């Protein structure tokens, strides 16, 4: 009658393959807390974030969009931060098509959407939604929901499988399912090609329900600060694609807030539905959050500044 930890893992990739890298994680955890550890998976990252919200999920590993999402509606906390095994500073969203498309570009893809298919990713997903969504999508006037001849969304896998079994032309996928899918699936990866990469995303945020107990918050801080200790270790986090967890909080996800709020803003702005008192409206609200999120951010750059 051990205390129950119910760990979320979001669905970057089928949960068969995630329990090969999580179970080894989540028993370490276990046999260090003294906590039963069970890992809590669901369809999309939604799943993740409500069950949080209603306490069936405790703490989670979720991308920066999912875990804001969570701060938001979920009563949720960051307290600390995943680091790439290679020491990259954070990973980077792509677009991929399969290597025997014509599409190669950016400028391909638009240029011909009304004759291809889209795998958009998960709309909880960072590098899948958020981030192609601003930098191909809003910056550039074409909207996924309209230019293409289909579109679905997916979660990075699946969109990674659509795209080299010619399912789907071009879809939203990121480095880190890249390298796993090298590993898993290499067929299926020499089948791909990226024809898009975006600008730094930093790394993936663990979150809590802020309403966990003391001890519960407390041992898990000491868990994920302390682990990396020996090969056992070691080997468990370049599994999972990592080098160790440092210490975060809410304040990382400023610049996500940021690039949602441009998003957004973008979005409205494009929109030629909207009359002109409506987008006025719509246009106000969002640049009102942005200056308030603006200058929390200068605060928190001018505390480092003196
Ligand atoms: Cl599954």
């Amino acid at each position: 009658d051990q205390p129950v930890i119910n760990f979320g893992i979001i669905s970057t990739e089928s949960s068969q393959n995630l329990k090969s890298i999580w179970e080894p994680f989540l028993k370490d955890m276990s046999q260090q807390t003294g906590y039963q550890v069970k890992a809590f998976f669901a369809p999309d990252y939604a799943g993740i974030i409500q069950g949080m919200r209603f306490d069936k999920v405790d703490i989670a590993w979720y991308g920066n969009k999912a875990a804001m999402e969570a701060v938001d509606r979920a009563h949720g906390e960051i307290f600390a931060q995943t680091v790439a095994a290679s020491g990259a500073p954070g990973y980077w969203s792509l677009l991929i098509a399969n290597k025997d498309s014509k599409i190669d570009s950016l400028e391909d893809m638009l240029a011909n959407a009304k004759s291809l298919t889209f795998g958009n990713g998960d709309p909880n997903s960072t590098s899948g939604y958020l981030v192609p969504g601003y930098y191909v999508f809003a910056k550039n006037n074409v909207d996924p929901v309209k230019a293409f001849k289909r579109t679905l969304n997916s979660s990075h896998e699946v969109n990674a499988l659509a795209v080299a079994n010619k399912q789907v032309d071009v879809a939203t996928f990121n480095t880190e399912g890249m390298e796993r899918l090298e590993l898993t699936q290499p067929e299926k990866a020499r089948q791909l090609k990226v024809i898009w990469k975006s600008p730094l995303i930093p790394g993936d945020p663990l979150v809590w329900r802020n309403n966990l107990s003391d001890e519960q918050k407390n041992k898990l801080r000491d868990f994920f600060f302390k682990y990396g200790a020996n090969a056992e270790q070691k080997k468990v986090l370049a599994d999972l694609q990592w080098s160790k967890f440092q210490a975060s909080d809410d304040d990382q996800l400023l610049p996500i807030r940021q690039l949602e709020l441009f998003k957004q803003r973008t979005d409205v702005a494009n929109n030629a539905n909207l009359g002109a008192e409506e987008k006025a409206a719509k246009l106000k609200a969002l640049d009102e959050e942005l200056a308030k999120l603006e200058k929390r951010m200068a605060e928190r750059e001018q505390k480092t500044a003196a």
